[PDB]
């Protein structure tokens, strides 16, 4: 890892409306459940990754099982309470079953105000919060 941009497209619808969604559901997890669903749906009931030219394929392949790897650890583990980040929810199947709602409920010991602060500034900083 060592590279920063944004492109594609055309190439992988999927990826670009999961991406834009997650960096606005990064205030609101349920938002990604219901926009997430929708995609899975049409995705699953459509075709699946490793599509584009054969560059795209690897790159494309590469590049997001890097981000969701090191996402997918640090969502795992992150465990925050309140709406967080919902890339949990798309990032292994649906948190809608238990989201900020019932988390920061009892994990309420440590609301996303700590988690999300840092988590968020970068995340979000870095999909382009503004």
């Amino acid at each position: 890892g060592h590279h920063h941009h944004h492109h594609l497209e055309d190439a992988d619808a999927e990826f670009d409306i999961v991406i834009g969604n997650i960096e606005d559901i990064i205030m609101e997890d349920e938002f990604q459940h219901l926009q997430q669903s929708f995609m899975e749906k049409y995705y699953l009931e459509f075709d699946d990754s490793e599509e584009n030219k054969l560059s795209y394929t690897p790159i494309f392949n590469e590049y997001i099982e890097i981000l969701e790897k090191h996402l997918e650890q640090q969502l795992v583990e992150r465990i925050p309470g309140f709406n967080m980040d919902a890339f949990t929810h798309s990032l292994k199947q649906h948190k809608d079953e238990v989201s900020g709602d019932i988390l920061d409920m009892l994990l309420t010991f440590t609301d996303f105000m700590a988690f999300k602060e840092m988590f968020t500034d970068y995340r979000a900083e870095k999909e382009g919060r503004g």
